[PDB]
């Protein structure tokens, strides 16, 4: 067998102790990943070729390679007496230098040399707008009250979502670029793949919370005010983030959390498992996108239909809000002027429905800033429809799909995944007029 063969071989059979059961099946491929540790020790690497066999370069190689081999046999007296997870710590071990020491003339390292400036370049501009413009977001719905209340404590759950990736995994991510290879131990690799999880999975269902959220106050508005919002909002941010931890948990039995030396980065690998990465293109992206597609498609026919919408006074200028109501004159708050008898007057002029006009011009900051919220989803959706497809592609037929798919675009469509997490305080700027008088107020109060 050839050197690249069983360079394959022992890493597959370290993946087997890690979801093995009992002793016996980590002393069965203890066994088979020895074999292969002695075969590929007789066998001449194919980058150090010109290298002579007796020479240093290839001389250290070979007694490099029985370094590994006594680990095992130190992992086979655990595995004999009966020890499981005292054996899978010795296969870690063995792992760490499996990778340090054996990878010096191996490895399909035909990267394009433009990867490690843009990703760097993309990950110094996300972590730095990130954790100011995130933080910014924090401060400005922690410090105003009236904005809180308006149904932006979905927001602060978001915005921490964003933000525990900038401080964690993408600087871990910077210094396995610069390093060339992931320069931390396997417990902090399994880590920051999770930590990635959360803030992407969490960010799917937090926006589908505020897409149910605004759908709620805007259509069947009557119905929401008349069920509880004080206590109901911060126990759906708990439950959507418990959701989140139990749809990560099938990768420690599967596997999937390894270093993808393409993008230099310890993330969630597609081949592991075409069974469990299917759930996560459908149950976790294309069903979610679904019902906020459906959410904002029944407020975007109120709007069209010019529904719930703000009227104001031809006499007094008096501006009747949906949101506001006329509770003194018997109209309950979440009420639409449409419906509304027509016995109705003004509450400050007195005069009729009839000299009444509406404003031909939807803000992005009114109904709980529906506008701003449904280009932040439609920005989301951008970011990572590419990679579920690549997730999609593999999980149909790995055999044939995932030689198919170029390194190129792998880069290209992960490149957009990241920048993500810094995009979300910019729509609220740009967007969101509140928000911008915040954003003000807070560099202002830290200026003077
Ligand atoms: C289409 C599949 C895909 O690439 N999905 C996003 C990878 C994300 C980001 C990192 C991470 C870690 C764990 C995990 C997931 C991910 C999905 C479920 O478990
Ligand atoms: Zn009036």
């Amino acid at each position: 067998a050839d050197l690249e063969d069983n360079w394959e071989t022992l890493n597959d059979n370290l993946k087997v102790i890690e979801k093995a059961d009992n002793a016996a099946q980590v002393k069965d491929a203890l066994t088979k990943m020895r074999a292969a540790a002695l075969d590929a020790q007789k066998a001449t690497p194919p980058k150090l070729e010109d290298k002579s066999p007796d020479s240093p370069e290839m001389k250290d190689f070979r007694h490099g390679f029985d370094i590994l081999v006594g680990q095992i046999d130190d992992a086979l007296k655990l595995a004999n007496e009966g020890k499981v997870k005292e054996a899978q710590a010795a296969a870690e071990q063995l792992k760490t230098t499996r990778n340090a020491y054996i990878q010096k003339y191996l490895g399909d390292g035909a990267r394009p040399s433009w990867v490690a400036p843009a990703l760097s370049a993309v990950l110094i501009v996300t972590t730095a707008v990130d954790v100011v413009g995130n933080l910014l977001v924090i401060l400005s719905v922690l410090r105003n009250r009236k904005l809180r209340n308006a149904g932006n404590l979905f927001l602060v759950s978001l915005a921490l979502a964003n933000l525990v990736v900038a401080f964690y995994p993408y600087p871990l991510i910077l210094v396995a670029i610069f390093y060339d290879g992931w320069a931390f131990g396997e417990e902090h690799c399994k880590a920051s793949a999770f930590v990635m999880g959360l803030s992407v999975i969490g960010s799917v269902w937090n926006i589908t919370a505020i897409a149910i959220d605004r759908y709620l106050y805007i259509c069947h508005s009557m119905a929401y005010h008349r069920i509880y919002r004080r206590w109901h909002t911060p126990l759906h941010i708990c439950l959507i983030w418990l959701l989140t931890v139990v749809a990560l948990l099938p990768n420690f039995f599967v596997g999937s959390l390894e270093y993808d030396p393409r993008i230099y980065s310890c993330t969630f690998i597609q081949t592991a498992s075409t069974q469990y990465t299917a759930a996560v293109v459908v149950i976790h992206f294309l069903l979610p996108i679904a019902v906020v597609s459906f959410c904002y498609l029944r407020i975007w026919v109120l709007v069209l239909q010019a529904r719930m919408k703000k009227y104001t006074c031809t006499v007094c200028g008096y501006i009747y809000n949906p949101e506001d109501g006329d509770p003194d004159n018997g109209v309950n708050p979440g009420t639409d002027f449409k419906d509304i008898p027509d016995d109705w007057v003004c509450p400050l002029c007195g005069v009729g429905k009839d000299q009444f006009e509406e404003v031909e011009c939807l803000k992005p900051s009114d109904l709980r800033s529906f506008l701003t919220m449904f280009v932040v989803f439609v920005i989301f959706a951008i970011c990572f429809a590419p990679l579920n497809c690549i997730g999609l592609a593999v999980a149909i037929n790995p055999q044939e799909m995932a030689p198919q798919i170029p390194e190129g675009l792998f880069v290209t469509s992960y490149l957009l995944a990241y920048f993500n997490s810094c995009l979300n305080p910019i729509v609220y700027g740009l967007l969101d007029q509140n928000f911008r008088r915040e954003y003000k107020r807070i560099l202002l109060a830290l200026w003077n």
